[PDB]
């Protein structure tokens, strides 16, 4: 898929921007499961887009909220998962993939929410400057605009 090529390049691009270890792009399914279709990670960590992904327990967040906050267009910034009071159930999943600090950005493409962008890297109780958060939400928007162009010019 030519569109996937763009995603795979964008994941790597934004990974360098926020100095993340891995960047996963979810795709909101019509059933709101939201699977990771494109992801990139440094060769020294673990991947996400793999058929051999073993998680402590399977968890979809996207159906329960059905986009919710992210569908509303609000960003979510997590300085630390133990600090904000995250669910221990999700924390165990997060820490299993070295996720202690992260920022959630919704990827609108077209008229509605297409995917989800996850940026993080073994930071712990770090901070996210708004000037860097706006850039991440900018990448998602730019991707959505591109995605629209590729949607037509792809043809069948
Ligand atoms: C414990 C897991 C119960 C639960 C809680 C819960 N989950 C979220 C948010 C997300 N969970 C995601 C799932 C995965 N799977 C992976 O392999 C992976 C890579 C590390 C992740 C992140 C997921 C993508 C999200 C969305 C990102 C987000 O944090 O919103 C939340 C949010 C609040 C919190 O406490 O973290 C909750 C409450 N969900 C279940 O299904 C379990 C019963």
């Amino acid at each position: 898929s030519d569109v996937e090529e763009i995603f795979k390049t964008t994941t790597q691009e934004v990974r360098q921007l926020l100095r993340c270890d891995r960047v996963a792009v979810y795709r909101f399914n019509p059933n709101w499961t939201g699977e990771f279709v494109a992801e990139s990670v440094a060769h020294t960590w673990v991947k996400l887009v793999g058929p051999d992904i073993k998680t402590v327990w399977e968890d979809t967040h996207l159906q329960e909220t059905q986009g919710g906050r992210y569908a509303q267009g609000e960003n979510f910034v997590v300085n630390d998962i133990y600090q904000v009071g995250h669910s221990p159930c999700h924390i165990e999943i997060l820490e299993q993939f070295e996720v202690k600090a992260y920022v959630i950005v919704p990827v609108f493409a077209g008229e509605q929410l297409w995917g989800l962008l996850a940026a993080y890297q073994n930071s712990g109780t770090r901070d996210w400057d708004e000037s860097e958060v706006t850039l991440l939400a900018r990448i998602g928007n730019q991707l959505g605009l591109a995605l629209q162009q590729t949607e037509y010019l792809q043809q069948v």
